[PDB]
């Protein structure tokens, strides 16, 4: 809304891609976000004019509170450093989670386990796994009224490849024929308005298979990746956002990892 201040910095080369090797573009026009793509120090200065608030969720339950201390303190290092953070922390564990240290303007709220309290008090919903730890910066450039992340483990294959819910019985059904990528459940957000519209579109579907006796091969995640087919997302974060690296290793291709998977 505002404008942005006098900056200084390398001149964008309309003759000059900023990478070669990979698509940093949808169909649809949505960036997808490679490093290199974006000036972190654009995009934080026009987060910042708007005095943004991001809500991370996860939800640590049994044996998974175990992992909040980790996730909490590497993301305290690389997650939207510099704006304001809102953890909402869902556990059945209450007196489980750790004591972390915040920086200013962070905040954390336990969740013993509604949507009109998430319009209020943030503009942004990022949900992600809590059995991971960030190792490098994620920040503002992935805001978006809806965003999806490329999984690491199809992210170079065919549609006809992706585990997508093959099964005409199921709401998440995909036909061989249709799909653009093959994205990750554990890494999604956008608007609070767009992200509670994703998951309720998720749980009719969910509830629609359960009384006709199915289960989507892959749960939650084939249920989002059957909504983001029809709504595209605005934006498709790279699998620098969620990589394994045991698993994986460190493809050229990778330039950062992002956030990973615990061992
Ligand atoms: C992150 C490694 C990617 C390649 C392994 C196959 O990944 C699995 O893919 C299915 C869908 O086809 C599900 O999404 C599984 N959850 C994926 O498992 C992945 O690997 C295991 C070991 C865990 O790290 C899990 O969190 C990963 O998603
Ligand atoms: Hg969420
Ligand atoms: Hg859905
Ligand atoms: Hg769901
Ligand atoms: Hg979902």
């Amino acid at each position: 809304m505002v404008s942005l201040p006098r900056m200084v910095y390398p001149q964008p080369k309309v003759l000059t891609p900023c990478r070669k090797d990979v698509l940093v573009v949808t169909p649809w026009l949505a960036p997808i976000v490679w490093e290199g793509t974006f000036n972190i120090d654009i995009l934080n200065e026009q987060f910042r004019l708007q005095n943004t608030t991001i809500g991370l969720t996860v939800f640590a339950i049994k044996k998974y509170v175990a992992f909040l201390k980790l996730f909490l303190e590497t993301a305290e290092k690389h997650f939207m450093v510099g704006h304001r953070v809102h953890y909402y922390v869902f556990t059945d564990q209450p007196a489980a989670v750790p004591r972390v240290t915040l920086g200013t303007g962070r905040q954390l709220s336990v969740l013993e386990v509604c949507e009109r309290r998430f319009l209020s008090e943030v503009d942004y919903l990022v949900c992600v796994d809590v059995d991971m730890e960030f190792r490098d910066h994620v920040g503002v450039e992935i805001l978006t009224p809806l965003f999806g992340t490329l999984h690491p483990g199809f992210y170079g294959s065919s549609r006809e490849a992706f585990t997508y819910e093959r099964r005409p019985q199921s709401q998440a059904y995909i036909p061989k024929d249709e799909g653009d990528f093959y994205y990750l459940g554990g890494f999604f957000g956008g608007s609070v308005q767009e992200v509670q519209r994703l998951t309720r579109a998720c749980h009719q579907a969910m509830m629609v298979d359960q009384a006709n006796g199915i289960e989507a091969v892959w749960h939650d995640e084939s249920h989002l990746n059957k909504y983001l087919l029809r709504h595209k997302p605005t934006k498709v974060l790279s699998p620098e956002y969620l990589w394994d690296q045991q698993l994986l290793g460190w493809p050229a291709v990778l330039r950062k990892l992002r956030f990973t998977a615990v061992p």
